[PDB]
């Protein structure tokens, strides 16, 4: 209903001339901020040269090459190849369909299962949908395609408010070792998770969580499939929130960031421990399934993460600007509307609740975000819903200046919001 | 293989200054031909404008809008809503959910059931696989996700050379009253089938089939989906393969020349009977999460169909060089390896045969067509095989001076291959 | 119907090349959607402009800034109007009031040039040297008078063409010592006659004009209407030939033809007088152009020059246009092959041994002009003149085109005239 | 200096959030009111189309044409043929240009004298500033060009405040007949005249007054030239002010209002009279006589024409809105600072005075009228001052409640003013 003139920096201006800050980075994605002329050029370029080559007549210096080289130099250093594909959703049907492949060509068949998260995003196709473990979406259909199955979510504040946050930590990571040990080890094929789940609030695991889930990937014999498309490039103050964490996944979901949203693309980042299986010793994968993503958004995506790391502005990102955000947060945590400040890197949540000291939930607290939504926009900074969570994932060029916009519009929304709600 | 430098038209020069007939458009998606230049400066203006933006915000003429008016015009024969999505294969996705959404609304839960057809190709994605008949997709132990079947193709060569075309028509058609028999009418949602299979050699069907096929999905309550992926703007002489058999689809996937390949996207085009129940009195919006479609991709693909009707090409396609192109490759089934010349619009097909009056077909006849691929790129044409099919979707810019050329690369390059 | 790029489709469905920028004007080309979005969005606004109340970001003062900085030179004062022939108006309104102001109300005469158009109100076909506009009533109003034009071609072939330069030049100085130069307030005339057949000075003419400006006290008037934006190779017709006008009409090229407007540059010795130090806004005072209008043409300018579409017009098409033309010089029917920048004419002759005209060469150009469409190639004729005006965009393979569709159209017309 | 934001209907709201009502219709032409997006839309669409009519060409369905027919049955009755322009003064050129060609083809070429009015406004050109009374505009120099006499306005308070109001009127009417009889019947080719003075206050004649132009324009051999720039299009009341008065004009110039002041256009409706002798035993005035105007202007302009036909906006504000507003506005007449209370159809005006019953004058009147305005939009009201004179036109589309809100802040701003 608002409708956007002008779109340059970390600005949307509406048809009334109204300057609004994007603390969503639009759906996450645009990390360089918008405007930049200089992925409008290499489209244009890539366009005119060859806009669909196939794989009998490749040209010269395709973009999926480029690309290919810059990820594997970006990414993680065990992850050293590169699979594309049109969304980020379609990544991951691709894992699905090939981590069970792994295990086929390594003679265990019956290693099939992938266990995901409650509230967890993973895509929107068939097999997006049913790893994505949103209960609204399996209801078209019978979604849930075999051999998906999920667990428990590490949302300390929703699920369990007074464990202790590390205990907690632990234990939601065990609920992975009982659903392996009633499923069967020899059944289960592996695990995916976001670093931090964005559709369902910013949650942030417990730091006790994902060391105990990498050691349970050890004692059980399971691939570990960490979903990047939202935490990658630069979203969680480094390249990939793998390094965050420590992780070291057999295969990640890639998308958004790649391109900073200027053009569709996904792919899937594949360790070397499953490359050396599915792609040497193996050919029936790429079968009808060609991999050479479309030459346009490949282009983009090369000069995207070019501009990303000669201007360095996800290294400055992590540096400078994230602590400020993240500490300034913080400020908010006292709001009388607000129960926890969350956030980490470039991201960030605020919990709506109807009184603190007792700490009790709304009846309906869906409507209160989304009332706090409308007025977010309606004082000039976006800021999304989820239930009665407010988040925020600015772009990474933001400066400081532009945080104190974003601190002091929040904190005039969430006064606007406490005097309607009493 | 070879390194095309430049592109231009219906041509691919090499590194070596080789002009190469395109008869593929690239992979059947090349519709306006190359070097257009008016679809890549569209898509510079609108990634400087607005590169992207959630749906609570919006475009002041948002590209995607316009794009719906034109598919709705193009043919809207009843069609006159469409979803947009990624890709082409994320599109049948799409298409799966709300077909069994669409019956769930109406009181029927249990029509789930998706009937496709062996060898028909549907998507990649681990739903596109499953509806796609291709075996090949299938080794990795349970593709074929719960609730998807497969039936006969209308294959006449290949399946039953002598059996009367039409009673074989009649036969491969059935083929889908007999698994809706057996499967039980309430527990199938729909069957879906290209026009004419192309990813799998240009199966053509019977012109008995369609019109059985119609039968067949009236008397029985199930919905229609076309794919018309492939077949879709003018490949076929007309708009979409669907008025070409007088079809009425209650769904069609589309991409694939809905940008003329110069840009992902794919949508479904609704008919307005499913969308009275899925739009209204619903909420799914779109596949199961809003995609309006992005809007760089949308910008390019709205100028690609306005070329196309407005400097009619599907129209000039259809009408000039299609009925030109399908009169001259049939000159191509008396030469001695050749048995079916087969062909509908602007895609054609020929099969490689050992011999033709005892009509022997190759053991490992796939070993043939890669041969003969290879050696039309030799000589200035790419052709794909399918098997021992060769098969052309040349773009819709081809002039009646230049199928003469295609043509000739064609009688010249099957004389080598006899001679091998 | 679907025009786009160069290209006029036809209500028929046939694809005919615009050589005439339809009216010497769409130089951006056809099928340019940014315009009409910022149409949309400045109708959306607010309609009208006065000083008791104006919209915030008027387009009046963008556009006003846009022509002040990389398109004219010392000139950096306009004033809007709701066409090219309106413009014309104005400066014969305010040469007149600038001599006025400085005690010389006796200065109030305006030479122009015969066959030179300087618009279409009263004043502009006064001022235009057409004399079929000069027949509706006693049009050629007091004031005006017209002096030669510099028609190599048609006044005198054969003449050295420096020198035939300098005397039709001179015919402005003979002029004045006439008329009393006292009693003259300004020269007028289009640094090239395009709507009287593409007629193009002899280099020496302009060199001499500039001397007789400064020997006689008199203010110079540069009607840059079609000259203007790029259709020289130069953002003006003026900086093609080293002008500095003191006036200069400008519109067509203004808006690419999306939307009516004109203006006229005012260069700063004139507005010294008239607008610092005089008033004349005393309710005519619509100075302010219609926003939608601005809105529209202020685009216009961005697109140019940030695209860089005049600089490459005038450094990489125009030669290889230009340079393509003459090669239609050896045709028959061409006596001369004429042309600058991105317009260019061809002149249909009897014979060339003898250089022989035509009786009624219209009705011969007239033809040409009717066969010229019909291969898909509009092209305007005056007399026995072809002319073209192509948009700026043209390409080298859209030349290539136009070259072939006029020897086509010169080889027809060839046959049916013998 | 007051910025405007958003506007809408008759309302206007500025930086500070302040509501004003715009009585004044900007420039006496925003009819339809502002904030029609059906405007914009339909300029848009042609812009895209085709933006610059080529030569003797045509789009698909030109705009000129249907603006055409749109005023052929708007201004029906003789006229039935019309001309475009860029402007409304650029109207009174070609009028001027073409009434004296009327007479040259009639073998009567010394008929070219054509008689205006004082403190009447007929355009900014050099003849409309010729035409135009007001002698701001002709001390510029020796504007009035050849050819153009001017006589006495039927400002009847401001000329002759007692005189009988129709005796003024056959007063000032014969005015036109004394100056045909001082410069010779056969050298008065027309007089042209606004049905009512827009730009001069809102001078209105007596009702005795245009009864007599029309005596004196058949006697004696002239044409008459209505200027329904400012009055037409339901300004007074009727669709043309022509009407109002049962005036039966050779020519007519229209702008404002023909596209609601959104695009500059101008016409001259041609009555049938001078339409047989210009168009045929002539036509000489080129191709382009003028005609076509702008694609564009024309389309926005012929959407402006059904919005008011097909809501009835200006049968409306006759019929309903007008009676109430001219009865209203009397009341303001009774205010010891107001001595006369003018007003037709959509128009309305008031004077400002010392005292009523001596009947004083304000030395330098105008100051009161220019602080009277900027108290008026002080107290959220638009209204002119011309002189001392005010002036309203309100858009068509006020409502009854509305014109209650522009009487109080009228009344309001009168009270100001008298203790000043």
């Amino acid at each position: 209903s608002r409708i956007i003139t002008r779109a340059e920096g970390c600005y949307l201006w509406d048809s009334d001339g109204n300057q609004i800050l994007d603390g969503m980075a639009g759906l996450w994605c645009v990390n360089i901020g918008y405007g930049r002329k200089e992925l409008a050029e290499v489209a244009y370029r890539q366009m005119q040269e060859l806009p669909y080559y196939n794989n009998f007549f490749q040209c010269s210096h395709p973009p999926a090459i480029e690309l290919s080289r810059l990820l594997s130099e970006v990414t993680p250093k065990h992850m050293n190849h590169v699979f594309f594909t049109g969304s980020g959703s379609d990544s991951n049907d691709t894992i699905l369909r090939m981590v069970r492949y792994y295990w086929k060509l390594l003679g265990k068949p019956y290693k099939k299962v992938v266990i995901s998260r409650e509230n967890a995003y993973h895509g929107s196709t068939v097999a997006g949908a049913s790893l994505s473990g949103m209960k609204a979406m399996h209801s078209h259909g019978d979604l849930p395609i075999p051999g998906i199955e999920h667990i428990e979510q590490p949302y300390h504040f929703g699920r369990a408010p007074d464990m202790d946050p590390a205990e907690f930590g632990r234990q939601a990571a065990q609920a992975l070792e009982r659903k392996i040990d009633e499923i069967g080890e020899c059944n289960v094929a592996a695990f995916i998770a976001e670093p931090i789940q964005g559709a369902g609030g910013v949650i942030i695991p417990p730091d006790s969580y994902w060391p105990e889930i990498k050691r349970i990937c050890a004692e059980r014999d399971i691939l570990l499939i960490v979903d990047e498309v939202i935490t990658g490039f630069g979203r969680l103050g480094t390249w990939f929130g793998s390094q965050y964490y420590d992780l070291q996944p057999d295969l990640m979901p890639i998308a958004k960031g790649l391109s900073s949203g200027y053009m569709p693309i996904g792919g899937v980042m594949v360790s070397d421990r499953v490359a050396k299986v599915v792609i040497e010793e193996g050919g029936e994968f790429f079968h009808g399934y060609t991999y050479s993503g479309h030459p346009v958004a490949a282009a983009v995506a090369a000069e995207n993460i070019r501009i990303m790391r000669d201007e360095g502005i996800i290294e400055r990102a992590g540096a400078e600007i994230a602590p400020y955000l993240q500490a300034r947060w913080r400020e908010l945590g006292e709001h009388p509307l607000v129960g926890e400040a969350r956030g980490v890197g470039m991201v960030a949540a605020l919990e709506l609740v109807k009184s603190k000291q007792p700490l009790e939930r709304f009846e309906e607290p869906g409507k209160v975000g989304s009332l706090c939504r409308d007025l977010s926009v309606k004082n000039g900074l976006v800021m999304r819903a989820v239930g009665g969570t407010m988040i925020i994932s600015p772009p990474l060029v933001l400066s400081r200046e532009q945080v104190d916009e974003l601190i002091d519009k929040a904190r005039r929304t969430l006064d606007e919001t406490h005097k309607a709600i009493g």
